[PDB]
């Protein structure tokens, strides 16, 4: 198949409350975790929008309406890094894996557009997801 | 030294003061997969479709709205957008490059890596329906130009 | 201070599905000659305002955020001119059959077409003032 | 309650200009997907561009792109579908005309007189 | 063309050129039965004024061309014009756009989505009373950008 | 013609000061304080999403030009005594076009925000007044 993009019909699908959580990391220097935690704020509400627009960014997806959508970031000293846990949750005929995925990558971007000035050089990484219902 | 205000909170800097330079930025992502993950998409058996041309897009796209997409970050207009997408089956990966030049006041390093981050999370998509415990990873800067702040290469 | 750079989205599958309605009101005070602008010199002021208010809504999600996405059943955006009080009136009611309620997009609504009904009006008149922006109903 | 709506559209065009997509094969490359692209994404956003539209969740949206030398021009063919309370008609000539807007872009450097037209429901 | 060597997809760098003031001009069309064209006349459609509503979508459309369309430039509209004209004589509406500003790419599709949005809003307004209208044609009328046309 | 053709103006500073309120009842700036409004830090959430706003101005109001910022800053303030959050938004960039409804859209989503963060407590919290302090770029002010 060269060139083409097929959207996945999920109209057969029956209503289910299902639900994702990915994480993500942001790995910098020890002393680049000078921080404020309202950066941590700008990072939570970059993912929470993300989330909700991943119909828009990721070409192939569908609008969906999600029911909750949760960002958390921790600072891990002993590992350089901030830390990422995102869950996405909704009732209807899709899951919500891109958009955790989202939320947390964008969550990490905020967060290198937030230190990028300290550390030019930061390691996004890694990003996959922990579970799904 | 950084994104946020004075008092701990947050504000857009102003820009208007500094130079305006021909500016650049390079960045690099991975999609780590299984080889059976990564071998449907140099045959395009993935049911989803064209797998890199999807995820082209997408990142250039992703590009043009960065400023929207980070918070806090400045309008600017990309005179430039290159997305590269490269299969390489000994690491099992695709391997992502992107390249991102303008002019303005105002550096491009979020405007490459979020072209990066897409076009990574365009290809999870694409083929997550085989593999679901895929990672993505590294996601980095490879060079900046133009900065009056500390440029940067490899 | 507790709960700094903190952000919590509330949840909502738990809640029934009902039709859930909210009314919100706005006005925009005005030298009368700036209102007698409008309804002397109201069509293509009035729709823009009108439109705004209604793309403004189905966009509140985007705006707010916090706030979950939603699909409007209806938005309606009524514009009057009160020439006794030199103001706009602007009412907005949004409606829709979901877990969350539409406060926010009625809100916005009114928020917006008064803001677009400014930049109508901002050459003649520097110092238009917006308010009051509250709630009128609400029906979940 | 399944819905569904098509649509079609063409992006007329010299016999010179249409053989750049196809002897290149372009025609089952980038060009043709990024309006294959481009029309989906379209599609999911009609309620952001057309002020009286309702926003909806659609379950396929699908934009097919066939060549037609035998007439100068790109056929267009859009499908949208959902199991809710409101058509798809909009959605669907949207995803048509934002499909073949993409064309005209990819083609423009080419030829400056390219013709949209005509756009309609099936 | 507008795409890679490569055969890949990209962005082309435009910046090496002139910043000039760039102009666009398109006209479209939207054919509809008599009494269709005579209730937007009339303004008898209960949607409302269609005229004026698409006016604002096309108005509107322009302003995020580069983010409808995949790969163009991201610009700053200095003006966007969308006029709308009953054509009686035959059976439908003729939308006619403007768009310019001080770049250094052109502003073509600018001012087509407007033609085009305008032209889906005016189709999205009538819908309810005709289901059989056709838009086009579509094309552009002029360009006076730095890359001269009419 | 009612978008103004911006092209060709003097590119000159322009900037913008707008101001908002948004009045509840003590109990609800009370809670702002000790932050145990459920949704969250109100005052971080209210000042990001009304600079997001400032940078959609021209997506939001139709008649508006595109214009790229170079400053945005969004005040919350409380004000115990007058039982009322107060806004002040400074919106700067150099271009051809001003600056004022940036600086009057960001002060009214930043109290969208604060009216999303607060409505569970209260449902007839007030916003208003919304309007300009300053654009210099011929000079207003007060
Ligand atoms: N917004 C959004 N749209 C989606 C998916 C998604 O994760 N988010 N998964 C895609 C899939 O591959 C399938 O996964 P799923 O979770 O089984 O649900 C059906 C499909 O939805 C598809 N469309
Ligand atoms: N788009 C949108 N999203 C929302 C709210 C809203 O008004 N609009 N209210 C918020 C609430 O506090 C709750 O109020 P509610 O009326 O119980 O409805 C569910 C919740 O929706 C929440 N998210
Ligand atoms: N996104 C979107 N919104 C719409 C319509 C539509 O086709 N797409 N049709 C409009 C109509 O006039 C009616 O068409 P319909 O197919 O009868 O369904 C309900 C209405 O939805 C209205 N709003
Ligand atoms: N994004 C944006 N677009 C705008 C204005 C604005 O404040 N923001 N002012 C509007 C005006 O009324 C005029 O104000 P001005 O500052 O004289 O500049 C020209 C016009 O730009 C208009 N378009």
């Amino acid at each position: 198949a060269a060139g083409e993009a097929h959207m996945v019909d999920v109209s057969a699908k029956a209503e289910t409350v299902r639900e994702a959580r990915a994480e993500a990391f942001v790995t910098m220097r020890s002393e680049t975790l000078a921080m404020i935690i309202d950066v941590f704020a700008t990072a939570r509400i970059a993912g929470i929008q993300a989330a909700k627009r991943t119909w828009d960014l990721i070409p192939l997806c569908h609008p969906l309406m999600l029911s909750k959508v949760e960002v958390n970031l921790q600072a891990e000293p002993e590992h350089n890094r901030v830390r990422i846990e995102t869950l996405c949750r909704l009732t209807g005929k899709t899951g919500v894996e891109m958009e955790a995925l989202t939320a947390a990558s964008v969550a990490a971007l905020t967060i290198y557009d937030m230190c990028k000035a300290v550390q030019k050089d930061m390691v996004i990484g890694p990003v996959r997801l922990l579970a799904k219902s």
